[PDB]
C-alpha cells in the first residue's frame, strides 16, 4: 500500500486495541460521599419508569427542585423533558444546570428485557443533545437496579466513538462529539463498577468494529488488533493465513476470500481460566468484508445490510475479551472468519472440498457467509486442544432473519431445548433479546440437495424457513467429535439501528457465561 | 346468474354438504375375524418405521411371504418397493396381490410430530399408483398413533375434488379415488367412528381448498354451512351484505362491497350438553381472489391465492368434528366471508366494527381488515364471552420464509395457549412453530397521520407474520382478557398435489386436552 | 349508497363547509392592553433568528426571565429549546408555564423566502408536542414581521385539522387534538388580522380536502362543499354532470370518470368584483380520484403520491374562496375537474378532446393532464369572458421531485412576465416556485401519434417531463386565448411526513396582490 | 390482427368467388376488468376442462 494509508490504517488498529470506554458506574450513597451533592457537568439526566420517578429517593437527589417535580409530571411515556435549575452547584461552574427526565415504560412481552433498556437508550440519546461543551461528564441518574442491561444500553446510546467527522480521521477516527456519562444506580451495583466497565467497553468496541468502514477494518487490521489484545491481555492467538488455509483443507474460507487484495484469515484466539472450567465453549464469528446476499430481499436490500456485516465477528470477539476481563470461569475459543469476498459469476456453480470433508456447490456467489461458517464450525469442534460442550457461532447471515424475528430480536437455530432456554434467559435479562427460529433438520436438508456435490450453499426454495435452512448447512460441517448444544444466532438486524452499530451480542455472550 | 350456472353451484353445494370420506379403520385382530384371510383387493400396503418392518408380528400378517421379506430389505428410507404375491385369496379375484412396502423414518425434531405422518402420506400415495380398478385397499400400518396416521391417510392419494375425464357433470366428484382401509396393529385408542369423522374433516377441508373462486363463493360456502347447520342440528347467524355497513362492520363490509355475491359474516354456534370444558371463539378469513403482501414478488401472491379458504375451511371442518365427536366444548366459528374484485380503496380510512379506524395504505393486504371485525364480533357481539379465540388465515407470505412449508406460525398472547397448540400440532401431525410476540415493537410499524392505524407494516423486515397477526388482536373487545391465538397457515395449507387439509385435526386434538 | 355512508358523508360536507381557523392574529402592544401580562395558557412559543431574539425587545415581553435569557443562548439554529417559568400567569392557571424558544436560520437563498417559514412551521410544529391540556390557547410569539408567510406557516402547523383518531370519525372527522393559536407580531400587521384569518383558513381547508381520504372527499362531496360555499358567500356555480359531459363534447374527462360510481364533474366557479378588475384571471385544478401515475418512478411510489391527487383542485378552490373573503380586485373563474379514475381499460383509446383535437390513450395512468386540457379550454372558450392569464394547478408528475424538488412547485409558462411575478408570489408568501423549461419546438415531438392528433404521454421520459405534461395542457388552450398561461406541477410541495401541507392557495392570493 | 385478418380473408373469397367452401368464426369477446378470474375452473365446449 502507500505510505499514508498504511500509516492510517496502523493509527486505526492502535485506536481499537486501546480503546477504552467514556462510560463510568457509581451509586447514590458513594456519588453522595465522593461528589459531595456538586454534579459533575451543566446537564444531568433523570431515567425511570412512571412508578420509579414518583418514589421518595428521587426527592432526596441533589438536582430535584419544583421545576424538576413538574417535568415528572409533564413528561410523555418514552419520552423527555428537560428544564432548567439556576445556581445548581456543578464542576463546570455553568449559571444554569439543565435536568431532562426520561419515562421509560413498564409495558414489557415476554419475550423482551423487563428493564426496557432500548427505551433507555432512546431517552439518553435524546438528552444527550443538548450537551453544551465536549469535555464534559454528563451524570446519568437511573432508577432501575438492572446493572447489566443499563450498563449495555448506556454504552450503546449518545454519538458513537467511531466518527471521520470534522477532522476525526486525523486523530484515528475517535470522535470528539462523545461525553463521558457516569450512571448512577440507587443501590451498589450487584456487578462490581470495574465489570461493567469492561462490558461497557466491549459494547462501544464491537460497536467501533461494526461502525469502521471496510477500507479501515480490513481483514488484516481486525487479525493485528486481535494480535494486540492477546499481546496486551496475554491470551493465545493462531492464524492460518493465506494460501495455508487451502494447503491445509480450508477450502471454504479460502475459495470466498483468494480474490482479494489482502488473504483470508482463520484468527481463532483461546482463554483457558485458573481452577476446573465450569463449561468449555467454543466461539465462531462471520466476519467478511463486502459480502452481504440472499434471495429473501432485493439486491438494494442487502446492500444497505452489508454495512454491519462484520457484526458477528466483532460479538464474538469481544464477548472473548469480556471473559478475559472478567475471568469468567469458562475454557473459551473464538475463531474469526475473516476474509473479502473481492471482484457475481465469478465462483458460480464452483464445487469446493470444506474442512470437514463435505463437498459444496456454489450455487450463488452471494451466499457464500455459511461457507466461512462451516470451516470455522469444524475447526472449533475438530482441530483445537480441547472438544467444546457448546458451540455458538454468530453472524449477520440472513434477510430472513428480519422478516422471521424482526429488528430487535436476534434468531437462534439450535439443537438442544436446555441451551435455546439459557440463550433466550442470557437475551432477556442482558437487554439484546433473541428468539427461537424453526429447529427441524429433516425439512431443511431436501433444501440443499445438489446433483453432483454433497450440498449447495443456498436453499432451493426461499419460503421454507430462511433463517433455519442456513443455520442447518452450518450443522452439516459439525465435527463427529462434538456432541453438545450447537447455538446458531443469526443477528443480521439488531447489530444497528438508524444511528449505525449498535454493540449487539457481547453482552448477550456474557450474560450466557455467568449463569453457565 | 344464469341457469347453467346456477345448477352448477347447487350440485357442488350438494356435493360438500353431503361428502362422505372414503377410509375406514380397524386392527389387525378384528380384521382377522371379520375377513378371515381374504384381501379386500388386488393391492395392499405395508407402511413402518426400520424397526417395525422387523417386528415378529409382522411375518404373521396375511400377505406375508418370502417375496415382502425381501422388499423389507431392499427398501430405502423414505421410499417404495413391490412385490407381487401369486395366489393369494382376495375379494377381487385378481391373478397376483401387489404388497408394496414403505419406510418411515424415526428421526423427528423435537418441533416435529414423532410419527413423520408426512412421510406416511407421501408413501401411501406413491403405492397407489399402482391401483388396477378405481376397490379397497388395504393399508396395513405398523404405527399406533391413530389420530395423525388417520389424517395422514385422508389427505394421501387422488384429491376427492376433481374437474378431470367429465368429473364436472358429477358435481366435481373424483371418480379416480379409491377406497381404503386403514388396520392399526392393536384396537385405536379412538373409536374407528370418530377417526372417520376426522378424516371426513380433513377430505372435507381438502375439497373447499382444492375447489375454485367460481365454484366455492361467498355465497356457496355459506349455503354448505347453512347445510351442515339443519343436518347435525346447530344455530347459524348471518349478516350480509349492506346490514354490515349499518350495524357497523365497515372492514369486511369496505373489502367485500365491489363483488357480484355480497360479503357475509357467518356465525355458527355449537354448545354441548352439560358443562363446556372451555368456551372457544374460532374465527377464519375466507376472502376470494384475494392474497398480497411485501414480502414476496407479485407473482408468489398469485400463486398463494389459490388456497385463501385455507383459514375459513380449517375452523369450519373443525367445528363439524367437534358436533360429531360432541366435544365437550361451547364452540363458535364466525367464517369471515367475502370476495375482493374489481388502486380501487387506496388510501381509504374505514371505521371498523371495533370502532378504531384503519388506513387502507394497501388493498392487497385486507385479509386481517375482515379478520379484525371478526375477532371483534366473536368477543363482544355473541351470548358468552369466550376464554380462547383462535383465528386461523393464509396471511402472510412471510410465514414461509419464517416458519416453512410445514409448521403453522402460531402468534399468541399466553405461554400456555402457545405450548397447548404446539402440543397438538405434533400429537395430530398438523405442526405448528411460534412467531415472535412482542406488541411493543410491532405497534410503531402501524402508526398513521389520520387513522388509528394503519393496514399494513410500514418496514418489510421486522417480524411480518407477528406484525399481522397484532393488527388482528387490536380488534379485540376490551370485555375480552383471555388467550388470543393467532394461526398463520399461509403455506402448510397446501403442496405440489393440492390442498391439505391442515387446520381441523390440529383443532380436534387441541379440544381434547383442553 | 347505505344511509351509514350518507349521513358520514354529509357530515363530512357541513365540516369542510362550516370550517373555522383555529388561528388568530395580534400585536405586542395589542396583547398587552388586552391581556394585562397574563399569559393565554401553560404554553407559549417565542420564534424569531440568532439577532431576532437578541434584541432589547425580547426582554420587554411578559414571559422573559433568565430561563428564557438561558434558553436563547443553548438553543440550536433550526430546533427548540424550552423551559419552565414558576408562578407565571397565566389563564388555564398552570403552576408552571412552559416557554419554548425557535431559532429560525437567516440563510435563505435566491430562489426561496427570505423569512424561511418551512423552519417556523416546525418550530411551532416542535413546540406543540408539549401541550397538556388540547382545549387551550398557545401564545406564539413571532419576532418576524412577514405577516402573510407567518400566517400560512402557522396555519400549517401542529396537529391536523382533519383526524379519524380516537373517535372523530362520529365527529365529522374534526379533530380534538388542535390548539388555538394566538400569533403575536411584534409591530401592527400590515394586513389586517381578519384578512390573515381568512388567508390561514383557506391553507388549513384546503389541507383538509388533501388529507381526506378518497371515500370522503369524492366528486359528489366536493361539488357539494363548492354548492355550500357558493351559498353562504354568494358567487355562481356551474356544474356539467355525468353523460352531459359527453353530449357537450368533453369526451377527455368523461372518458376518464365514465367507469366510476359516482359521475365526473366539471365545476366552474364565477367570482366577478365591484368596479374595474385589475386582471381577468382563470383558475384550473386538477381533482381526480384514485389517479396518480407515471413512467419517472416506481409503481410503488406513485401509489404513495395518489394520496394527494386532490391537491391542485384543492389549490384553487381555496385561492379561489380567499379572493371573495378579502373581496380582491380580480375577475376569478375556478374549474375544478373532477372525476373518479377506477389498467388494460380504455388503453389506446382516442378520445376526442372538447378542443377538437384528438388524443391517444398510450398511458391510462396519465389521465390527469386529459381532463386538465378540457378544463383550460373551458376556461378559455366556453365563460362569459376571456382570461388575461390562465392558471392551471395539479399534482402531475413524479419528475416535479426529481426537477425542483419538494418544497418548490414547478412552472411551465410562456411568457417570462407571468413567470417572474408567480416565483415572487412564491417567495413572498412562502409557498415557493422554481422554472421548468418553456421549449414547445422540443416538446412536441414527444407526443407524435399513428392515427390521432397526440398522444397523451412522452415517448422518451428522459426529455423535461415536467415540461412536456404543461406543454400537452397548452394545446387544448382557446384560439381565442392569447394571454399568459402559467401550470404549476404542485406533486410534491402539497404534502409532507405529516400530511398534506396546503400548499397552493397563499401563492394565488400574494399573485392577485401584486397584479 | 386474427379476427381482422380471417374476416378480410374470408371477404375476398366472397368477391373473386373462389372454389372454396368456407366458415368464418369470429372469436369476439371484450376482456374487463388480474386477480379476476384467477384459478377459476372452466368447462370448454369441447368438454374439456381449463
Ligand atoms: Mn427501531
Ligand atoms: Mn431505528
Ligand atoms: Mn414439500
Ligand atoms: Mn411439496
Ligand atoms: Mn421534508
Ligand atoms: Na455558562
Ligand atoms: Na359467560
Amino acid at each position: 500500500l502507500p505510505k499514508a494509508e498504511a500509516k492510517e490504517l496502523s493509527a486505526f488498529v492502535q485506536s481499537c486495541v486501546e480503546y477504552k470506554t467514556n462510560v463510568c458506574f457509581t451509586d447514590v450513597a458513594a456519588y453522595e460521599s465522593n461528589q459531595k451533592g456538586v454534579l459533575s457537568s451543566g446537564l444531568a439526566v433523570l431515567v425511570g419508569t412512571h412508578k420509579q420517578l414518583r418514589d421518595p429517593a428521587v426527592q432526596r437527589l441533589p438536582f430535584y427542585n419544583p421545576a424538576v417535580a413538574e417535568a415528572i409530571e409533564r413528561v410523555k411515556e418514552g419520552g423527555t423533558y428537560g428544564v432548567l435549575v439556576e445556581g445548581l452547584a456543578n464542576a463546570a461552574g455553568s449559571k444554569f444546570v439543565r435536568v431532562v427526565v426520561g419515562e421509560v415504560p413498564t409495558k414489557a412481552s415476554r419475550n423482551n428485557c423487563p428493564a426496557r433498556p432500548d427505551v433507555v437508550t432512546a431517552l439518553v440519546t435524546a438528552a444527550l443533545d443538548e450537551v453544551k461543551e465536549p469535555n464534559t461528564t454528563v451524570d446519568v441518574f437511573v432508577l432501575s437496579n438492572a446493572v447489566l442491561p443499563i450498563a449495555a444500553a448506556v454504552a450503546r446510546c449518545g454519538k458513537h466513538n467511531f466518527s471521520a467527522k470534522d477532522g476525526a480521521a486525523a486523530a484515528a477516527y475517535n470522535s470528539g462529539k462523545v461525553s463521558r456519562l457516569q450512571v448512577v444506580f440507587p443501590e451498589p451495583p450487584a456487578i462490581p463498577p470495574k465489570d461493567l466497565e469492561a462490558v461497557a467497553t466491549s459494547t462501544q468496541l464491537c460497536q467501533r468494529l461494526v461502525d469502521a468502514p471496510p477500507n479501515l477494518l480490513t481483514t488484516a487490521t481486525f487479525t493485528e488488533i486481535a494480535q494486540g489484545y492477546a499481546k496486551a491481555l496475554g491470551f493465545d492467538v493462531d492464524v492460518i493465513c493465506g494460501d495455508d488455509l487451502c494447503e491445509r483443507g480450508y477450502g471454504g474460507i479460502y475459495s470466498v476470500g483468494k480474490a482479494a487484495f489482502e488473504a483470508p484469515r482463520l484468527v481463532t484466539l483461546l482463554y483457558t481460566p485458573k481452577g476446573t472450567p465450569v463449561k468449555k465453549v467454543s466461539l465462531v464469528g462471520k466476519g467478511i468484508v463486502y459480502d452481504c446476499g440472499g434471495l429473501a430481499l432485493k439486491p438494494a436490500d442487502y446492500m444497505k445490510l452489508m454495512k454491519h456485516d462484520m457484526g458477528g465477528a466483532a460479538a464474538v470477539f469481544c464477548g472473548f475479551l469480556t471473559a478475559v476481563r472478567l475471568q469468567q470461569p469458562v475454557q473459551l475459543s473464538c475463531t474469526l472468519c475473516l476474509a473479502e469476498n473481492a471482484i457475481k459469476s465469478y465462483r458460480n456453480d464452483d464445487i469446493i472440498v470444506m474442512k470437514s470433508g463435505k463437498t459444496v456447490e456454489v450455487i450463488n456467489t452471494d451466499a457464500e457467509g455459511r461457507i466461512v461458517l462451516g470451516d470455522g464450525v469444524f475447526h472449533a469442534t475438530n482441530e483445537l486442544s480441547f472438544t467444546p460442550d457448546v458451540v455458538i457461532d454468530m453472524a449477520t447471515l440472513t434477510g430472513a432473519q428480519g422478516i422471521a424475528t424482526g429488528r430487535h430480536h436476534a434468531g437462534l437455530y439450535v439443537n438442544e431445548e436446555g441451551a435455546e432456554a439459557a440463550m433466550l434467559r442470557a437475551g432477556r435479562e442482558s437487554g439484546e433479546t433473541c428468539f427461537p427460529v424453526l429447529y427441524c433438520p429433516e425439512y431443511h436438508e431436501p433444501e440443499f440437495k445438489s446433483n453432483h456435490a454433497d450440498m449447495t450453499n443456498l436453499m432451493e426454495r426461499r419460503d421454507n424457513a430462511g433463517v433455519s435452512c442456513a443455520g442447518y448447512f452450518i450443522t452439516t460441517h459439525l465435527s463427529p467429535k462434538f456432541t453438545g448444544a450447537h447455538i446458531h444466532v443469526d443477528l443480521a438486524y439488531p447489530v444497528f439501528n438508524s444511528n449505525g452499530a449498535t454493540g449487539f451480542g457481547p453482552a448477550l455472550l456474557t450474560e450466557y457465561f455467568r449463569k453457565l
